């Protein structure tokens, strides 16, 4: 019980550890890698706080960079598993929604500190092993970004709660940010353990309960994230983790009239299917279900003649080849001025040829393998089309081999013509004086453009890019790679999309509330007659 | 050209004039009433700044309280009219979007001052004549609320523009609030000239262009609102007014791939149809169309035994019978403690019997007539069912006559059982000690509950209501009628709805933007190798 107007702690971005050779975090990390790799586990559903395998098909979760080494085994959620998860959520709702905001918020603040200290290398290592991330890719995602989501969302939520109306003479107006009426269904992708953890927790923070269907290949880190939340004090049933491919989960969840929302990040196909199904079942729902999320895109970089060669080269390598090109937004297409290409083209090809992809438990590797067979098969396909296509030459890489892991080499293609996820970069070399025409082409070809960059020291060039490409991409970068930290690079989304409300601003959290106005009038009228009515 | 970080003027609610007998605004108002009533006009489409009648069916717009007296005549928009309106919008876009925010904002600030002074009684009178509003109902809507929308939206927009991200060391992050990519389609209802004007102008403010299809019976005030905006400097084609029933407009607009959004306020049926059509055509649109709006609901009032009788009586009269029960949210259902009913029941019935509905050019009348024949017919129907129903008694009123105007008398019904737009109030008298059970019943019967009130001096009672009915209604009032001024009673919406983004907060304006992040890095990496990669 309390008489207070409280403040939350002030958030700041969690520092990124380097895991350099003499560093203690590197030691701790090795212990965790071994411990997860040597001791594979069951990966169960977590329903109403009960950890339980179910009766559906058993599916192994392995190291993509070494697919014979198993990490755990999960069961594909059945209809009964899903139903139980929905009921556990509905059943925890009332006690969770009744906790004051500060107590709900403490759960996520505590989770963030646990992740920052004692659980840090455990969660990073699980992300490395199951998703094939280098320790760098893991630290910025499973650690820092997830910590920042939790600490910043607590702060964004608190800021929201104090957005209050004007009170005129004689009255008091107030706004109450209620949670939604039923359960929220969260569906998370493979490539980010931060997103996976944020999607179900952001709505939880606001007083909602959740079913969470993580991606199969991310399930080791998802399960450890669940345990972490439990250790932070998350009450049983507020978030309920169902494993597998999600088909039997959606069957149940999209048919329940209590579905209040879906929080999704993944492919546009999957999003479209969800969107259709909800539309088809719209008559059954107590509330209009809120569909909130994010899909992919591919990214361009334009280099002007005034671009720095070393900056461009680096931006292209990291941008195309960090996490094997599997970030929600990897550089696929680069457009480089001819004279910049003369200065850095060979070095780019040379460094890509030397770039080491392998087992990420060897920390000298730049990166790992693709996530699974499907991904491998899509990349082989794309490389063989590129070999067959007249419009395109394989300048470096193009090799692949799935016998140890799902490995595809960093590949650079030269295309003459300026018109999936994987380590493929297409480069088009354009004559210096055609800068602006290249900006038009990009603009004209920009349907699923998520991010863009310009590399240019020249201020006029930068401004022309910012201008002409204003509507060609939702996030635009200058003299760096186009690939986003909480609090710093919010919003975006692909061209034509309705995604200002995605993870990373207060707008996302509002989607998990239904605000009401409350007006008290102190001395209201006691005669209904109005002044204009008097005679005469 | 400018070097400045500017501020907008600070908004405050426009004061409501009383039009009392000696007042100069009353004189001015009479001049305007005569001038509009004596000189009926053509009511044309306004497309690309050209005022033009079209070739569709001619439809008279009359005084509902005196339907033989015509006010103007419009033409039902054809497909060609609609197409021309779309093209005029697309064609004005580029110059409007390129105006700096302050210049776009000046248009609406200027409009607001014109409305507040020289155009004031002209727009109020047009709202009185065509929509059958008393001068009070007109002043709070066509004048004050519309002025407040414009001045507060300019201020909300400015607040939005300064929501900016954190910049870490070595970088500069910024957010750009872009307009949307195609045109916005605004569709406005009969009962508020403020809403009618706000729906197309709010997105305009953010840099968008618009087609506006006002309701037939509101078209006189809509057309004068268009002229007002022209006088304030709104460039031709930024908003394009098409008259009629909207069918041929929707045919064209929902089939155009450039449709970026719909801004709607009206019935749920109409909303549902729009929503289906857009869903059906979703594959044709360049952008995902944003559907933003508001629908109706009906309102409850609960009186606790501790309620003030004079306050309750007044709240019920005004709440049920202001604007003939045709506000988006009129009181329909009241639940009154038995001992409060003993003290004020007869007076309520007596005052409702004496309440004067008539020609609103007679300023002694409380109110006017229903809006049109359909409305009249729905109310006759509802009164005849109430006569036929066992569950319900007509205690006062129930009379109707459409021979001069569409007049229905204030009607109070007593229902024994606690389970359209018009002047009908249903009253259920419950025993004092069953307060909380009545709160459950209300909660249980609350699908399309838009607002609620409690009348109670007792603080425990008030708090119990706020609690138990937390999720039963989106706007809740204490010791007043449940019927909202800009800046003071935002948000709300009906139960289960997704309408935090409705007119009256900054959230609405964000819906008419697509924010992008822009990051400049000053000294980006020139080596792609990461620290963890060093040996050993």
């Amino acid at each position: 019980h309390m008489d207070a107007i409280t403040q939350v702690p002030v958030p700041a971005n969690e520092p990124v550890h380097d895991y350099a050779p003499k560093s203690p975090e590197r030691t701790r990390l090795r212990t965790e890698l071994a411990s997860l790799a040597d001791h594979p586990i069951d990966l169960p559903h977590v329903i109403g706080g009960r950890h339980r395998m179910g009766d559906g098909e058993r599916i192994d979760v392995v190291q993509p960079h070494r697919h014979a080494a198993r990490l755990g085994t999960l069961t594909n959620a059945t209809h009964a598993d899903a139903a139980a998860a929905v009921e556990a959520a509905m059943s925890a709702k009332s006690d969770w929604a009744a906790l004051p905001f500060d107590e709900r918020a403490a759960v996520f603040l505590r989770a963030a500190d646990l992740l920052a200290g004692p659980w840090r290398e455990k969660i990073a290592a699980a992300t490395m092993l199951g998703q094939s991330k280098s320790v760098y890719q893991a630290e910025i995602d499973a650690v820092c970004e997830l910590i920042d989501f939790w600490r910043f969302n607590v702060a964004f939520a608190r800021q929201i709660l104090e957005q209050q109306p004007i009170s005129g003479p004689g009255e008091w107006n107030r706004i109450d940010y209620r949670p939604l009426d039923g359960f929220v269904y969260a569906i998370t992708p493979f490539n980010f353990t931060s997103i996976a953890g944020n999607l179900p927790t952001a709505p939880a923070l606001m007083g909602n309960t959740v079913i969470w269907k993580p991606s199969i290949t991310q399930t080791l880190a998802a399960y450890l994230t669940m345990q972490l939340l439990e250790a932070a004090g998350l009450p049983p049933g507020v978030i309920n983790l169902v494993t597998g491919d999600g088909f039997a989960v959606s069957d149940v969840a999209l048919a329940d009239p209590r579905l209040a929302g879906i929080h999704f990040t993944g492919s546009t196909a999957t999003f479209g299917h969800l969107w259709q199904w909800v539309g088809t079942n719209i008559g059954r729902y107590h509330s209009y279900p809120r569909l909130v999320g994010e899909t992919g895109g591919k990214d361009f970089v334009v280099a002007h003649a005034s671009a720095r060669p070393d900056v461009l080269r680096t931006a292209l390598i990291r941008g195309a080849f960090d996490y094997q090109g599997q970030k929600c937004s990897a550089v696929s297409r680069a457009f480089i001025a001819h004279s910049v290409w003369q200065r850095m083209g060979d070095e780019l090809l040379a460094k890509a040829a030397e770039l080491r992809y392998g087992d990420i438990t060897d920390l000298s590797n730049y990166g790992g393998a693709l996530i699974d067979q499907r991904a491998f098969v899509k990349n082989v396909d794309a490389i063989e089309r590129a070999k067959g296509a007249a419009a395109v030459t394989v300048a470096v890489g193009g090799e692949y081999d799935d016998s140890e892991g799902y490995f595809v080499r960093p590949t650079v293609l030269l295309s003459d013509d300026p018109t999936y996820f994987g380590p493929l970069l297409s480069v088009h070399v354009y004559p210096d004086e055609r800068y602006e025409q290249i900006l038009d082409v990009i603009d004209t070809g920009s349907r699923y453009a998520l991010t863009g960059a310009v590399i240019a020291d020249d201020r006029q060039a930068v401004l022309t890019a910012l201008d002409r490409l204003r509507f060609a991409a939702g996030n635009f970068y200058v003299n760096d790679k186009p690939t986003a930290v909480v609090g710093r690079q919010p919003f975006g989304g692909a061209r034509g999309s309705d995604t200002n409300d995605k993870a990373g601003s207060p707008l996302n959290l509002l989607r998990w509330t239904s605000a009401r106005s409350i007006k008290e009038t102190f001395v209201a009228a006691t005669d209904h007659i109005y002044p204009h009515m008097a005679v005469d």
